[PDB]
């Protein structure tokens, strides 16, 4: 015989080779009045975020989205993200994934050439646009939250160099790699380290206060409106749409172009005072299963490993 | 709307925090006349292996097992181990969560105190005995296949060192941490190198005609009839059972005495015309779940990454 505490429904889902697996059931929504709330309380409280990431169930590269009910009127479905480092207010492919769950397994129903949505994520409405064909959700564009640069050419004591930090959902301090090398790592960290405790940073209009990763980046190169740019994250949509508020308030991005690490400058705005950009993102998601998560009352391991 | 070009059906599990997950239907039995034979197709055609030990429904620490009938009719069922390294002849974790498996889901009858049952994996016949108790098997001990050691103190070219070579259900070399240091899985890897290059190593009566990977480790301690020793492999109840063999040729372990890296030396047995013992290793084990998993038609990456 077997005994579980509980029974958690996800549908398996990747997107451009990033899992993005989504929780369809089992669990009922997180207390909060708003869904920055429930993230709060998931980011906090950790049982769920332990229970489907870490192993024997989950794996370091998992990542695992909870469907909530939507606060905002607008918006037909609410998701909180669960990455393996954080439960960031928004991510590309994580929302690629919720969106193609969502219209794949019929929990929306989809309509061809196009299907559009509004979806709720912690850090704000996004707005959905799904090229549909033969029952397939066969890619998905999201317009992310408004994303910006918070500092640009700050100096920061680690050598001594030059960074610029960037919010595109998730909080960034971004270096160019021949500035110092081209082992990445572990320079990564440190410099995030120095970035919190020099610059900070600080959300204007939500309580994300703190830098959580470091991207390093080689420049890009430009092919008519497409620019195309190496980097690697130490501890990507965010990083994407982070590094194309940074791009762009340097000039060597316009809207209208694109950016390949697919993403999209497609307008300007404002955003405390001051300018942000308004992100598309798109991509492909493939659903890889469903799931039933167990958990035995004798397992010495409830939170996993 | 979802494709799926197949549907898996899986019962996940851990034994003492190493994953076991058990494929209980959806997958025909491979070609081959006996399960030796079954895994050798599995080993070589690596569809089944990297649909569910890689990302993004598996993860570099997954090991899969996959149920067959039983060649031999003194097996009640039999299993093929799919590690992320290799495929083995037997392993102790994966016949501990295959074990528990069967009797925890049902699909051999559970008798208390204790159920007996005997098992085919690739490497031969393994006899399993299960502690339960309202309705749960808490402990699976499991005589392994005959162990041995192959190479004792063999020189071997890497400085110039020393090493042992054995099988305990798969193949090892052998070597003392201090003799050369205390990093270690890129040593390991070199020495792992030159043993099948210089010594190699051929079972008896099996065809395993290589060493898998290298075992470090430190001297052990004695406390009555319990030895105690720390290792490291670089790419474990083969790895204890491997270990066990060489201790007791080298007469630092005797018959009846334990070995905790639970493994005990059950007895001595003759295999090819050289002297080879019957390790039990034992554990406990927990279902975490069951699973479908699927492949859409359109996924590009049908062999996962």
């Amino acid at each position: 015989s077997m005994r579980s505490t509980k029974v958690i429904h996800i549908v398996g889902c990747h997107a451009e080779g990033e899992v993005g697996d989504v929780i369809v059931g089992g669990v009922a929504p997180p207390p909060g009045k708003t869904v920055w709330e429930q993230s709060r309380f998931i980011a906090s409280d950790e049982t769920l975020r332990n229970f489907v990431l870490n192993e024997p169930r989950g794996g370091v590269f998992r990542h695992v989205n909870l469907l909530v009910p939507p606060k905002d009127p607008r918006a037909q479905m609410g998701f909180i993200i669960m990455e393996p480092a954080d439960t960031p207010p928004m991510s590309g492919s994580n929302s690629i994934c919720v969106s193609t769950v969502l219209l794949d397994s019929g929990i929306i129903p989809m309509q061809e050439p196009v299907t559009r949505m509004v979806l709720e994520a912690p850090g704000g409405l996004i707005e959905v646009e799904a090229e549909c064909r033969n029952g397939k959700a066969e890619r998905i564009s999201v317009r992310n939250v408004p994303s910006f640069a918070d500092r640009l050419n700050a100096s920061l004591e680690v050598g001594t160099i030059t960074v610029d930090t960037a919010y595109g959902g998730d909080s960034f301090v971004i270096v160019d790699a021949a500035s110092i090398g081209m082992e990445l790592a572990e320079i990564g960290v440190k410099i995030t380290k120095a970035a919190n405790e020099q610059l900070g940073f600080r959300h204007p209009e939500k309580d994300w206060n703190h830098i959580s990763f470091c991207q390093i980046t080689e420049p890009v190169t430009r092919d008519g409106d497409i620019l195309t740019g190496v980097n690697t994250v130490a501890i990507t949509g965010t990083g994407c749409s982070a590094r194309m508020a940074v791009l762009h308030a340097k000039g060597q991005m316009k809207v209208g172009e694109r950016f390949i690490g697919h993403c999209r400058l497609d307008k300007t705005l404002e955003l405390g005072g001051k300018p942000a950009i308004s992100p598309i993102i798109s991509g492909r998601a493939w659903v890889t299963g469903t799931s039933q998560l167990m958990l035995d009352p004798s397992d010495p391991f409830p939170s996993g490993y």
